[PDB]
């Protein structure tokens, strides 16, 4: 089927370097948009880097730049991310990402691995969630909140992770549920203030729930939402 391969990783030392790779079997478009993202211990996702375009440019977070860099082979369908100098802040699961046609947002992802280490003028877009935590019952109905800087219209991503794995989006578009996925979960919104619903809590969805924008760079999401029993 389709499916990103993703490989590299392991312990290193300050100072130290490393490289990602991500082999994409099953594209059926050339030179698709493309990104890593990673998970440090007991924090949320974070962007990392961004690649669009035949010509390969790209973006990159304040907290990486100068360190890593991204590239891609579009012949060998592969994804590179190179990581110089690294520090303890960089010990993360880093996940590659692609661009479905389909949905429009980043919606097939590597199984990710463990890394240990011992312009136009443009405005960024931050995103806010609501609540931090909840707790809650199987039966019990569900909203998240996510508050965006600026409107930024439709474009609002949903985002479901259980712990370790990669993230799976739930909801594009603000309101469009992605295909396969429970119509318990439902998106609404627009502007700046959006919110998820879950009608009907079932065993399988208690996780975190992240709202995310793949559409003004840099990319980013919330700070996610615990839903746990």
């Amino acid at each position: 089927e389709v499916q990103l391969l993703e490989s590299g990783g392991g312990l290193v030392q300050p100072g130290g370097s490393l490289r990602l790779s991500c082999a994409a079997s099953g594209f059926r478009f050339y030179a698709e948009d493309m990104g890593w993202v990673r998970q440090a211990p007991g924090k949320g996702l974070e962007w990392v880097s961004s690649i669009y375009g035949p010509s390969g440019s790209t973006y990159y977070a304040d907290s990486v730049k100068g360190r890593f860099t991204i590239s891609r082979d579009n012949s060998k369908n592969t994804l590179y991310l190179q990581m110089n100098s690294l520090r303890a802040e960089d010990t993360a699961v880093y996940y590659c990402a692609k661009r479905g046609y389909g949905s429009g947002a980043f919606d097939y992802w590597g199984q990710g691995t463990l890394v240990t280490v011992s312009g136009g003028g443009s405005t960024d877009i931050q995103m806010t969630q609501s609540p931090s935590s909840l707790s809650a019952s199987v039966g019990d109905r569900v909203t998240i909140t996510c508050r965006a800087s600026q409107s930024i219209s439709s474009y609002l991503n949903w985002y479901q992770q259980k712990p370790g794995k990669a993230p799976k989006l739930l909801i594009y578009g603000a309101s469009n549920l992605q295909s396969g996925v429970p119509s318990r979960f439902s998106g609404s919104g627009s502007g700046t203030d959006f919110t998820l619903t879950i009608s009907s809590l079932q065993p399988e969805d208690f996780a975190t729930y992240y709202c995310q924008q793949d559409s003004y760079l840099p990319y980013t999401f919330g700070q996610g939402t615990k839903v746990e029993i």
